[PDB]
């Protein structure tokens, strides 16, 4: 299996403007598919004994106006309902949405066509796909390799039509540097651009098993967002009002705790509403010759 | 009322050598204060309608060599014990004991004694203190005033001895700057200090309300502690394997978002023990003539 209904008071430790709400986020994932796919994801090993983490691949996020993640604060009651999808038996789609507790429907069951084709304004909608991998070679995050653990059970999950596909989505993304479209009509592009040199942040960025901790991906994008935003002369007060009503976040790789990580940002904005833009963040690790991530996010301003 | 028992396995938003951990143990302080006291923290509001937080004041970690918070991996069973202590109407300390899930005696309830004298080998020891209060004035983050949410009821809760008062211990560290006096014998302080320019970060370091987030004062003290690790030589290897066996941090203020602070760190060496030492930190807001926090970290190397 059943769909898993909380009922969840939003607390500091999950909202803000930095990346606690999508820590928050994975950690339901890990859980939901802890309950579904009858492994325990968070101590996972494969036969050898060795650890296999279920990754984060491609992540989104989607509100709009009346529910963002800006508009939580300490005290809101919401309503959260999680589930599985079966994508085989090296990866799996984990979706949640969340309500106000209040709110009309809030009981309703996952619907893939509400997801994927008619999203409410006033619910928030989280697709996580998710990839079992281990280390390749012991202290190095380079080169991760495709895992199961024994007994990971996809048999029982609900199926995703083809039309649904996160893999189609991610690897347009990969191409394109971009979730939306070079040509999608309505936007023009700002000459203004950002390269941003960042470290990794041993004390911000890393996980519990010594990997970049996949809710930093974001910190790291709000970042480069920030250094756009003012190298274009806008307030730091005005960035901490913007609205983000979708974000869509493709990790391609992971890196080692000594990289220095390049974050390249651009922007479009809209023709017809005022304030509305596209973000276009790409996280680099020029040395080993990758991109690690890459994510766009849609704001009103 | 009783106090509060959890089985608790590790996710990856509570560990690691980041500040989340310590993000985690201040929201199971929130959710134990208000199963007890009868209060919904998460919402909290004075008469006026104001609202009102239970702002951490004063924190402690103190584990060991066995199990101390760097020893938390994905997975681990951990049990966890937690209450309240009366400290009035305007504050109220929360005790949580963590052990591991297989350990003898892990089913025992809170110990004044345990705590404050018999810290045992094998289990986690947090003490929060923490103190109502509200803004003096909107958007403004200095002069927080003290509150009491209505209905905010004290008087279940079990006592504390007067030899026990966080109180005190925090009144100590705002005069000496550390927590650990600077004449305890078998200590001999290095001539190697560091002092860090700090912008607060605004995707980093502000919660849900405008605050700066009581868990980045962790970070910001790591930090310090990370350019003083560096300044004399050692590795980010090594420091990511840094034992922290006890750390306590006074929160003295808070700081308006556009506030630059000062990060201050000394460190004195063990003159027994190899590799055991004394960090000291202080964080400052030197255009409003502050202190704003002090910690003292006692590490193997
Ligand atoms: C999952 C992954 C190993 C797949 O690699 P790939 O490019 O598809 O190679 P394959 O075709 O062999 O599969 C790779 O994309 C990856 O390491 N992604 C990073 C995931 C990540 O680090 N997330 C944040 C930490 S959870
Ligand atoms: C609690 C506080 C207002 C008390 O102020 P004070 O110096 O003791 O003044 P009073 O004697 O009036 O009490 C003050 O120490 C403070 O603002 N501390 C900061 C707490 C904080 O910001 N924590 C992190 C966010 S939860
Ligand atoms: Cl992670
Ligand atoms: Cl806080």
């Amino acid at each position: 299996r059943p769909e898993i209904k909380q009922a969840v008071t939003v607390r500091p430790g999950m909202c803000g403007p930095g990346s606690l709400f999508v820590g928050q986020l994975g950690d339901w994932t890990w859980e939901t598919v802890s309950a579904q796919c009858d492994t325990d994801v968070f101590a996972a090993r494969d036969a050898s004994g060795n650890p296999t983490y279920l990754a984060f691949y491609y992540f989104r996020v989607r509100g709009g106006r009346e529910l963002h993640p800006g508009s939580l604060t300490f005290g809101d009651r919401l309503t959260v309902t999680s589930g599985c999808y079966d994508q085989g038996t090296e990866s799996v789609l984990t979706l949640h949405r969340i309500d106000r507790a209040g709110s009309d429907d809030a009981q309703r069951p996952l619907d893939l066509h509400e997801f994927y084709e008619r999203p409410r304004d006033g619910s928030l909608y989280v697709e996580n796909f998710n990839r079992w991998v281990t280390r390749s070679a012991p202290g190095s995050n380079e080169d991760l390799v495709k895992s199961s653990p024994p007994g990971f059970r996809n048999d029982g999950l609900p199926q995703l039509p083809a039309a649904y596909s996160p893999r189609a989505v991610y690897r347009e993304a990969r191409t394109a540097h971009t979730f939306r479209a070079l040509d999608e009509p309505g936007f023009r592009l700002l000459p203004d651009t950002v390269e941003v040199e960042h470290p990794v942040d041993i004390v911000r960025d890393v996980n519990g098993v010594g990997l970049l901790y996949f809710a930093s991906y974001f910190s790291m994008v709000d970042k480069a967002a920030l250094a756009l935003w003012r190298r274009l002369g806008r307030s730091d007060r005005a960035f901490l009002r913007r609205v983000v009503v979708d974000q869509q976040m493709c990790y391609l790789g992971n890196a080692d705790l000594d990289s220095v990580l390049t974050l390249g940002a651009r922007v479009r904005v809209s023709t017809e509403t005022p304030g509305e833009e596209l973000v276009d963040v790409v996280i680099s690790d020029r040395d080993s010759g990758r991109v690690i991530a890459v994510s766009t996010l849609h704001t009103q301003h």
